């Protein structure tokens, strides 16, 4: 009953069950439908994203929340 | 295409840089009685399928609904 056992069901369920994340990152698209209309800017929005994803004060964070961050910190340059 | 952007994006937060597995491992080292307890355990994973079918929980990472499932468990 560890915490890698426990992390190995949670994240099965979350990843492979219910698939949050993928749900989460074609919401973000849908809404933001300027990234599919410019190369260059999803180029810069993964940028930021992986810079987001650097951060400890991102790691708790969704993909969906951490790729608004990614297009707000784009937009507030 | 919307898919491939998300498609990008999720092998990123997934395999690269292992966000949910380690929001996971976090979840569980700062909540020891879920390791101590494997009664608690079953009844946090029924919590967080209950926290992940809601769609006001739908853009939250497996740490937030961790989190909202063991408050709810607390609650009660
Ligand atoms: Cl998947
Ligand atoms: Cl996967
Ligand atoms: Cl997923
Ligand atoms: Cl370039
Ligand atoms: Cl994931
Ligand atoms: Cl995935
Ligand atoms: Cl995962
Ligand atoms: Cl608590
Ligand atoms: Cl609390
Ligand atoms: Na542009």
């Amino acid at each position: 009953n560890s915490a890698s056992k426990n992390s190995a069901i949670s994240s099965s369920i979350f990843c492979e069950k219910y698939k949050q994340t993928k749900e989460q990152a074609l919401t973000f698209f849908q809404e933001h439908p300027q990234y599919m209309r410019s190369k260059e800017d999803e180029e810069q929005l993964m940028t930021e994203f992986k810079k987001v994803l650097l951060e400890p004060g991102s790691k708790n964070l969704s993909i969906y929340q951490t790729l608004l961050a990614a297009h707000e910190r784009l937009q507030a340059l």
